[PDB]
């Protein structure tokens, strides 16, 4: 109905960004990582910059969509990207990383190690965690707390992240301590960026291309002018999930899945609140079925 000559794409105009702002104080959490076990980073200016800086781009992003400026996901992924970008310091040996999708001849992984304890226990009591056994060439045979995310494209059900929990407890500190004095410390500790017992192993890069094109049409929907609440509320959900589960990025995927899930919020004229203390956005997405996770959305932001 409408038309935007800069992006030469039709269009149905929103309200854009809400006139009526956050607090200040909450400005400064939006994009933070506020760990159930330390939320200290998030006090920190440094930290609250880069939040408040989040949350004005945010906003401008929602205005360029109401206007029909950003016209696919892809796009809008693009927008937080470059953001993110901007926050790396000078120098930055990930800045490529920060920059990169993720290529099917890698396979990626995330030890659960420091910062990410807390989600040992999410594993270990998870209501649909499955016991069993991972064969491993330096550790052997380990019991492991496995779940396994899923989801549904057309009717294919694949594989999302897979997260392992390694619970012998005892025999662990031993052989790591056989691994450590047969290897050293730095080159043990690049083997288990790979292959740490307690882990999440990411979403195949081969999937991305099928899952891009769904976000570009979950984008399509969500930008629609006649939503119910609920309804805009789910795509935002839906969006976020599979953006933070499919983990696009060699590094900053979480970020750029909450600017954007926030930004097409905001184009509607909803200014949503920070992520509640102890809900870190990718990780609650990532340990969720979708439907599962846009039911409890609302209850993961902080009112
Ligand atoms: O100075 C910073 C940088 C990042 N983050 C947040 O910490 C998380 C980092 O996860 P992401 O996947 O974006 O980055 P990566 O894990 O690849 O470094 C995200 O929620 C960021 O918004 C933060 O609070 N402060």
């Amino acid at each position: 109905t409408s038309f935007n000559e800069a992006s030469r794409t039709s269009f149905r105009a929103l309200p854009g960004p809400s006139q009526r702002q956050l607090e200040v104080y909450d400005q400064c959490l939006i994009g933070a990582a506020r760990w159930p076990d330390d939320s200290s980073k998030s006090n920190t200016p440094e930290n609250r910059a880069y939040c408040q800086s989040m949350y004005n781009s945010i906003r401008s992003a929602g205005d360029e969509i109401s206007r029909g400026g950003i016209t696919s996901f892809e796009e809008l992924w693009g927008r937080a990207t470059e953001w993110r970008l901007s926050k790396l310091q000078r120098g930055e040996p990930l800045y490529s990383a920060f920059a990169s999708e993720r290529t099917s001849d890698t396979d990626a992984v995330t030890p659960l190690v420091k910062p990410y304890k807390s989600v040992l226990a999410r594993v270990v009591d998870h209501e649909d965690a499955h016991d069993e056994i991972m064969q491993d060439n330096l550790f052997g045979d380990l019991n492991v707390k496995v779940y396994r995310q899923t989801a549904y494209l057309h009717g294919n059900v694949i594989p999302l992240n897979t997260f392992r929990v390694a619970t012998d407890t005892e025999y662990l500190r031993d052989r790591v301590a056989h691994l450590r004095t047969e290897l050293g410390a730095k080159a043990l500790k690049q083997h288990l960026q790979r292959y740490n017992p307690d882990r999440i192993d990411h979403t195949n890069a081969s999937y991305l291309p099928i899952i891009k094109d769904h976000l570009n049409d979950l984008y399509r929907q969500a930008i629609s002018s006649d939503l119910s609440q609920a309804e805009l509320i789910s795509l935002i959900a839906r969006t976020h999930w599979w953006a933070a589960s499919a983990m696009p990025d060699q590094a900053g995927s979480a970020a750029k899945a909450e600017f954007a899930a926030r930004a097409i919020a905001s184009a509607h004229g909803i200014e949503l609140p920070p992520f509640r203390n102890g809900n870190v956005s990718d990780i609650e997405a990532m340990l969720s079925g979708e439907e599962e996770f846009v039911e409890k959305y609302r209850s993961l932001l902080d009112s």
